[PDB]
């Protein structure tokens, strides 16, 4: 579809059987969602923006759906006001800046 | 023209007479620059992002070029760890996401 920006672009997501709402991020490397648990090991990570760094748990390879669009994909989980989804997964359902 | 997500998006903007590279993000509601000279005076505004709350200078009305589209709206600067460009003018230049 086509996403104009005169609110937040946000979507619903499916992950680990939770529906889930989160912001189509450009401007993020990566995906990071609040709080929540994944199965599987994962590593500790620090991830800055503006207003500094915070720590989240790494996971890899992990199935999220968005809108429909099954992307898999590494996955940071840690204390963010909202989820977040950024370009690595961007770029799996193949999302494009245009203008 | 079309812009894909397996690199940052990055463009060349051009504002007081200098060009400066920024970051089209669709997950800002406000455009931010990193900290320079700007004309007029100047109200604060404190925002939020990933990692805390930061103090910015908010200017109104300023021209900026943003890959040869004008844009003329608000401009946040302050200790931000790139050029930011956010929905208000992604609005300006009719940028959209799609998929
Ligand atoms: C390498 N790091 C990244 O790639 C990080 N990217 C960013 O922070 C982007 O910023 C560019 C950027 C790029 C690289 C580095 C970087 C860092 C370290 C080293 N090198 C580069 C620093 C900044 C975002 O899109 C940013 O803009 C946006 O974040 C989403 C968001 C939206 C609403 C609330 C939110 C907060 C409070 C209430 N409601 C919602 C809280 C967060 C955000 O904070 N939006 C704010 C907003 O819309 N607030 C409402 C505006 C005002 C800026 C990701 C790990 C998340």
């Amino acid at each position: 579809p086509q996403i104009t920006l005169w609110q937040r672009p946000l979507v619903t997501i499916k992950i680990g059987g939770q529906l889930k709402e989160a912001l189509l991020d450009t401007g993020a490397d990566d995906t990071v969602l609040e709080e929540m648990s994944l199965p599987g090991r994962w590593k500790p990570k620090m991830i800055g923006g503006i207003g500094g760094f915070i720590k989240v748990r790494q996971y890899d390879q992990i199935l999220i759906e968005i809108c429909g669009h099954k992307a898999i994909g590494t996955v940071l989980v840690g204390p963010t006001p909202v989820n977040i989804i950024g370009r690595n997964l961007l770029t799996q359902i193949g999302c494009t800046l245009n203008f």
